[PDB]
């Protein structure tokens, strides 16, 4: 575990992370996709061998020795708000099980279901609060990746407000 487990946020491409493993915002079919998924496919294409997995689950595939945790959040265009909320919480719980199983001291993580799976809504708080619910009982250092300057500020505020 980390000596003093922490949360941090950085505004940059998760493909350039400085952590011991990465969480992909995957689709259920293991396809290259869009957004974070496409960046992950460019950097770690070997990790897409047999990565298909259902909504609400995570599946780890190694790229060399570097673990890629493919986490499938719901697409809110298809799910009801209630069922999508349940599956988004479930995907993060499965990320926490994998991070623990792998024994890593740090993990790079995007906010699941916030981009093209957001159903056109701002889901920063919903997705971040499910991340915290799952990861709070882990001892890995967690580094959240985002691309928007205003999101960086709001994620940073949410972290700092709990310390
Ligand atoms: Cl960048
Ligand atoms: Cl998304
Ligand atoms: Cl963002």
């Amino acid at each position: 575990g980390a000596m003093a487990p922490s949360y941090r946020v950085k505004r940059m491409d998760i493909a350039k992370n400085d952590e011991e493993c990465v969480v992909n915002a995957a689709n259920p079919r293991g396809l290259p996709g869009d957004g974070v998924c496409k960046a992950v496919y460019k950097k770690w294409p070997e990790s897409f061998k047999n990565s298909a997995t259902p909504v609400g689950t995570a599946k780890t595939v190694m790229c060399g020795t570097y673990p890629v945790i493919h986490a499938v959040g719901p697409n809110f265009s298809n799910y009801t708000e209630s069922e999508g909320d349940r599956e988004l919480a479930a995907a993060y719980r499965e990320v926490a099980k994998e991070v623990t199983r792998l024994g890593v001291n740090s993990v790079a993580i995007p906010l699941l279901s916030t981009g093209v799976y957001s159903g056109g809504k701002d889901r920063l708080t919903q997705s971040l609060n499910h991340l915290f619910t799952a990861m709070d009982s882990t001892d890995a250092d967690v580094v959240i990746y985002c691309r928007d300057k205003e999101w960086e500020k709001k994620i940073s505020e949410a972290i700092q407000m709990r310390t």
